[PDB]
């Protein structure tokens, strides 16, 4: 057979490029969480010693709505919670780089307000919407240090480990930056047919991969095109 390969450009590998696997969490025990299936035509490389790379996963706590008439405060706990060295915006917010609060009103999911995070008890208060009904209608995903994840490299064991960090390592280790850095420390391909497999391992705190876990992943990588 004949392969044309095509020429080198940057390319992030981000968390948009991993797919969930579809496996439940179990307590003390790795498994693979999400991957990232090497396109047919494709081929990416992630250097030796690489320090252009953001790691912050999310744990997950699932509550009850309260079916309030008028939207209220609403303070759950969140075991391992952590506080990272991301940008945050003041409270109150939407958005925030540690938690992310949603709530099922009727059919529809909707970001919660956060008003106040307690690093210190793992103590979270939020605005519940009025008419949260079902007994799993409050999803809380937020950063944590219970455990650790690694990526692995897998065929089609055959699955080889390029990278091993604990959460609390690569949750509190700055950007900006040096000194403590944590560099990637081989040199990988990721060539068609290969998978990159992200496994975690937690012994309190579940992980999910969907639409509002809010993982976020970004690797510099080189990306180019193969053609058979």
């Amino acid at each position: 057979a004949a392969v044309q390969v095509g020429g080198w450009g940057f390319a992030w590998i981000d968390n948009e490029d991993f797919s969930p696997t579809g496996l439940a969490w179990r307590s003390g025990e790795y498994f693979a969480l999400a991957q990232m299936k090497t396109p047919e035509t494709a081929h990416f490389r992630i250097a030796a010693q690489e320090r252009r790379l953001r790691i912050y996963l999310r744990g997950q706590k699932v509550v009850n709505g309260r079916n309030l008439s008028d939207p209220d405060s609403r303070t759950v706990n969140l075991p391992f919670l952590m506080q990272t060295p991301q940008g945050a915006p003041t409270l109150p917010s939407t958005y925030h780089p540690d938690v992310a609060v949603w709530a099922k009103v009727g059919s529809t999911w909707q970001p919660c307000v956060i008003t106040a995070i307690n690093y210190s008890t793992g103590d979270v208060t939020f605005t519940e919407p009025a008419g949260v009904t079902a007994s799993d209608g409050i999803e809380i995903y937020y950063v944590h240090g219970d455990g650790q994840f690694r990526l692995r490299v897998a065929r089609d064991d055959s699955a080889a480990t390029v990278f091993n960090q604990s959460f609390s390592t690569m949750h509190s280790v700055d950007q900006n930056n040096v000194e403590t850095m944590i560099a990637w420390p081989q040199q990988v391909e990721l060539v068609p047919g290969t998978r990159l497999v992200l496994e975690v391992f937690t012994t309190q705190v579940p992980m999910v991969w969907n639409e509002r876990s809010g993982h976020y992943i970004q690797i510099a990588a080189m990306g180019r095109r193969i053609e058979v």
